[PDB]
Formats: structure tokens, C-alpha cells, sequence
């Protein structure tokens, strides 16, 4: 009768540009309106890179992770219909339905669940210790994944189709969902339109694969790899640009050759490059062009030449994409279920948690697309 | 037609006088229409011209905001008469290039701005009387002139019955403000609008945010001056920069929108620090920025953090404003006085006195110059 603590192991940081040390950790039981959560997969991003230089802000010790799907272990009250067995991702934020910007349809950046930073549940408290030691550890996002159970608040946990198979699920909870996202609801690819993706990572082959189901004409993926030119092929990409085979010439008239002078009509910078926005911009069609900044960069401040504020273009600023976790994410959920979009080709490679120092040199790999964490039951 | 020999402004370094000078004005060519300037306007653009901005061309004739009368016609010129009253575009609008078919912007890609000082021929129409050095002239027709020679598709056939001091003001300033209001953001009706810099182009902004119907419209200024011909306008809100040092303006701006932000904000200034600030003062998720005036600098800073707020940066040239198909629907709503333009005029000086004009420009309480011609 009645749940209590949970003792495992975790992914631990504990200074900025750190190692990543596995720890023995204990996690509380879930109270009020808070879920556990048994982790069936997780995954890397550049964003658990940031996590662990500091960026954007500063929090040790922290369980890194984000992307990755579980089982309800555990429930509080009100825990809003969730009970255990059921398999769940989490959230990067809520969608309550009935705030001002919920009921306008025109953006997912709900006021009653916005993103999280404070890496502590909302009483200020962590539910994670040190099972040593005893100093309690932030968690990331709104639920760290690089543990083998983790609590969260029950509005920032979707639950999904038992069928989809959890490797997919992880995929769909950040990268690919928001790159698919993000060509119809920050801009709308018509059919017949002209976009180029920078860099072809998992964000660029969901716009790659979002840009052709809405009827792309010209879809240019531009980036550094040779390697990952060939997984844009399959997802629907029309052209490839190299910027290393033209040194001479930059990516914006790079683009500006394969669409007539005129540029694409949405560019969407997924790398977070600083250099590379202002490209985005100029490779953007002058006048009805616009750009969607989906990648995350590690400093501060992010420059635009000046003279392109005359050139009428549209810069929209986005966070997952665009897409509304209540409302959207189940929508694309289920293409993986008829298979419209098939997530087999972005899984490269397979580690399990006790080797996650292993996976920050991994991603470095030319040939490295996606990174899988399993957890052995043992 | 002959060559008549009248007066200009005339620079003749970088940063350096405005002087009068007797110059030359040559006939207009195929695809050319000259004009006798009724009367003229500047504004910060004219400043930078003089200091060699964009590009330091010298001698030039300063002035882009002004209204005259077509004297003499050269054919091939899209059928326009002497008598026809003009106002110098600063672009032009093609209609059936790519572009003007979307019908979603102003930026037409036959008839874009010119920055060469020069007509098509590469030459100019204008030199001095007595050295005959020819004089590069200002973005697509020089104004500070009695007689001016322009690109027939860089000027636009106006309704004669406006007032000539209010068709130069509405050639550059007031309808970027106005046309931003719904070519670049559609204000829409019980929404909240937020205006950085109440000079002229927030006046024109203010006045087209109320026109459409916004509820609150809060200006953002440190001149009382300003925040009075705000008000004129529609204004409903004010928020004195300096009143407040321990709180920034979007912080402000939060505390008069139930701490959520305006819908559509316009940067009017061009300082970097307020760039950063209009965004920060918009809506999540739902709000739009549209940066109207320029710094003059490399770039322009943001931070990293704003890109997940969801916001909508929209740039702008001209406002948004069509100059074919727009800019003849502003005209007639000040021609049927729905727009009240008396209020901008503040100062009037002649040709002859133009070099007070940039020490008048200064002045607090000044909002528009009318420079005036003789016969
Ligand atoms: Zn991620
Ligand atoms: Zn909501
Ligand atoms: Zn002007
Ligand atoms: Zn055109």
C-alpha cells in the first residue's frame, strides 16, 4: 500500500563543460498533481550539450535528458485521468485549451504551461537526491530522461498509443516533431514552394519530410556532411548544397543559384550557428521570403545585417516547432502509425545508459543522425 | 522642350555645407518625365545623405520628400501630361512581375530603390551653370530643386485637389507609419498597439492603429512634445522612458497590457538598445514587431532567448506601402480628411534658407519642415 521511494541510477553532471558521471540517486515518490515514471528510452540533442556547458542557465548537479518515453510507475491526486501502465512522453510544455493564446490557435506557447527552467518541480523542491550524500538534483526541461525513473508534473506528459514503438516515440518527442512542425504552423509550405533547410540533422529531415507531404517543389538541404546528404534523399529533399565544395561562395547565393536569383520561399536554420540566421535570411525570396530559427545556439545575442530589416521578409520565432502538445503532437503521432512519415532511417546508433559518457563523442561522428539510450533491466 | 537653368541644394563634401547653386537642368529622355517642385520635406535620410550615406556621392542635391508639377514629358512614359501633379516614389511598382502578383509586398523586382545618383544612362540630368560638373542626384529624384528630371515609373499620378504641403509629407514618414498598420501587421479591431518613438512615423502609425480600431495605442517617448501631437493622433497611452529609471520599457509597457504585452508593436527609432526592447514588449506567442527606423550600424542584436518566444518579426521598407497601389488610398483618406495631417507642419522655411533647416530638425518641438519655392 501506497508508494515510496525509488532508488536507481542516473546520468549526472555537476559543473559547466563537464563529464557526465553515473550516480546512484533516489527519487521521491510523486505527490500532488506530480507522476513517476519508469524510462523505457531516451536520447542526445544539442540542447543536452547546452544543458551541460551552462546554457541558458547554469544549474549543478543536474540529470541532462529531455527526449525519451516511459511508463507510468506511480500516480498522486489529481493526476488528470493518468494511471499506471500507461506509456507517456514528456512535454516541453503544456496546453491547458482555455487561456487567451490557446484560444486564438496561432501559437502553442500556452500562459498556464509554459516551458520550465527552474529544474525544480513547482514547490520549489526536488524529487531527485544523491543516495549518498543527499543533495538534491535539478532536473531539465520539464522531465530529465537520462534516469531510470524520473517524476513530473501530469500537464506536461502526453499519453500515447501503447502501439508506437518507443524508439519512435523518442524521436517524436523533440527533433523530427519540431522540424515536421514547424512547415505548417510558424510558416505554411503551400504546394509548389520553394524551401531550403540548413543543416540536415534530426530537425532538418522533419522539414525535409514536413516540406515534401505539403507539396514542396524545390526542397534544398544544405550542410556540411556528405553523410547526412544522403538521408535527406529519402525524406524528400530535391537539392543538396555542400558549402565546403565552393569556398568562394557563400550558402545565401549557393541558394540563390538553384532558384533563379529569386531565393526559397522558407528557409529553416536548424543548426543554431550564428553565422548561419543571417544566410537564412538572405537566401529567404526578397520580399516574401521567411525564416523560421529553429536551432538553439550557445550565446547570448544572435546578429542580422542591418540592411536586411528593408527587405520585407519574415522572421518568425518558434519553440517546438510550433506544435501545440495537446492539440498537434498527436496528429503527427499517429503518421507513424499509418506510416506516412517513417522514422526507421534516423536511428544510427544504440547505447545503453551505462555508457552515456560515451555518447557526447558519438554525436561527433560524421555518420551519427540519432542516438538511441536503452535501459537494461538488471 | 528647352534647358532652363534654376536653383538647387547642392552638397559638395562629405559632412560638409548645403549651398545654393545655379544649375542646369537637361531635357528628359525616353522613359523620363521633369518636373517644377512645388514645394519639398526632409527628414533624417537627407541628413545621411549629406554625410556621404548610403553611398558618398558628391556634388549632390539632397531632398526625396516633395510634390510637383510635370512640365515637360519625354514619351515612352506610361502616359503622364504636363499639368499632372507628381510625388517622387522612392520604388516603384512593376504589377506583373513575381512579386507584385503575390500582392504581399511593395518590393518590386523591376523598379526596385536606386542608389546610383545617376538616371538609367548612368549620366545625370542636372550640372552647374557655370563649371558644368554634372550632380548626382537623390534616391530615385532629387527634391531640393525647382526643376528635377525623374524615371517616369518612380513617380506616381496623384489626385490634384490634395494639398501640395501634405502630398510631400505623405511621400516618405507618415504612411511608412500608416501602411505599416495593415501592409506589414494587420491591426485588427479592439486589439493593443505599442509605438517606439513618437516623431513622425509613430504619428503615422498612431493614427493608422486607431483607423483600424486598436484600444490601447501606448507611446513610448521622452519629449512631451511628442506625447501632445501623439495624443492628437489617437494616442492613449504614454510612457516617459525617463520617468522610470529602474524599470526598462518593455517592463512598462507589461504593466499597461495585464502584464501580457501589445499585439503589434512598431520600432520607430533605430537605436539598437529598443530593438531588443519592441520584442521584449510584444506578445508571446501572438505578438508581431515591425522595426520601421534604422540605426545606421553593422547589425542589429537580439537575444537568443526571444527565438523560442514564438513572436513575429516582420521587416518593412516604405512601410509595406504600395506605391501604385496603396499610396493613392492614403491620399484620398486625407483628401476626404478622415486622416488630419494639419498638425505635422511645424516649421516653413524657403530654398534660399536651406542650410537652417538641418539646425531646425533639432528642435524639440519640431515635427515636420515645409521647404517652400519661388515662381
Ligand atoms: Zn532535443
Ligand atoms: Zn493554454
Ligand atoms: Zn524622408
Ligand atoms: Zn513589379
Amino acid at each position: 500500500k501506497a508508494p515510496g521511494v525509488i532508488t536507481c541510477k542516473a546520468a549526472v553532471v555537476w559543473e559547466s563543460s563537464g563529464p557526465v558521471v553515473l550516480e546512484e540517486i533516489r527519487v521521491d515518490p510523486p505527490k500532488a498533481s506530480e507522476v513517476r515514471i519508469k524510462m523505457l528510452c531516451a536520447s542526445l540533442c544539442h540542447t543536452d550539450v547546452l544543458c551541460t556547458k551552462g546554457f541558458p542557465i547554469p544549474l549543478f548537479p543536474r540529470i541532462p535528458g529531455h527526449e525519451g518515453v516511459g511508463v507510468i510507475e506511480s500516480i498522486g491526486k489529481d493526476a488528470k485521468g493518468l494511471k499506471p501502465g500507461d506509456i507517456v512522453m514528456p512535454l516541453y510544455l503544456g496546453e491547458c485549451g482555455q487561456c487567451l493564446n490557446c484560444k486564438t490557435g496561432k501559437t502553442n506557447l500556452c500562459h498556464v504551461y509554459p516551458p520550465s527552467f527552474s529544474g525544480l518541480m513547482n514547490d520549489g523542491t526536488s524529487r531527485m537526491s544523491i543516495a549518498r550524500t543527499g543533495e538534491s538534483i535539478y532536473h531539465f526541461a520539464s522531465c530529465s530522461t537520462w534516469t531510470e525513473y524520473a517524476v513530473a508534473d501530469c500537464n506536461y506528459v502526453l499519453k500515447i498509443n501503447p502501439k508506437i514503438s518507443y524508439p519512435h516515440a523518442s524521436f517524436l518527442s523533440c527533433g523530427f516533431t519540431t522540424g515536421f512542425g514547424a512547415t505548417w504552423r510558424e510558416t505554411q509550405v503551400s504546394k509548389g514552394s520553394s524551401v531550403a533547410v540548413f543543416g540536415i540533422g534530426t530537425v532538418g529531415l522533419g522539414v525535409i519530410k514536413g516540406a515534401q507531404l505539403q507539396g514542396a517543389s524545390k526542397i534544398i538541404g544544405v550542410d556540411v556532411n556528405q553523410y547526412k546528404a544522403a538521408k535527406g534523399k529519402v525524406f524528400g529533399m530535391t537539392d543538396f548544397i555542400n558549402p565546403k565544395d565552393h569556398p568562394d561562395k557563400s550558402v545565401s547565393e549557393l541558394v540563390k543559384e538553384l532558384t533563379h536569383g529569386l531565393g526559397v520561399d522558407h528557409c529553416f536554420e536548424c543548426t543554431g550557428v550564428p553565422s548561419l540566421l543571417n544566410e537564412a535570411l538572405e537566401a529567404s525570396k526578397i520580399g516574401i521570403g521567411t525564416v523560421v530559427p529553429i536551432g538553439a545556439g550557445g550565446e547570448a545575442s544572435v546578429a542580422i545585417n542591418s540592411l536586411i530589416l528593408f527587405s520585407g521578409r519574415t522572421l518568425k520565432f518558434t519553440a517546438f516547432g510550433g506544435v501545440r502538445t495537446q492539440s498537434d503532437l498527436p496528429v503527427i503521432i499517429d503518421k507513424c502509425l499509418n506510416k506516412e512519415i517513417q522514422l526507421d532511417e534516423l536511428l544510427t546508433h544504440e547505447i545503453h545508459l551505462d555508457n552515456i559518457q560515451e555518447a557526447f563523442e558519438i554525436l561527433k561522428k560524421p555518420d551519427c543522425v540519432k542516438i538511441l539510450i536503452k535501459f537494461l533491466e538488471h
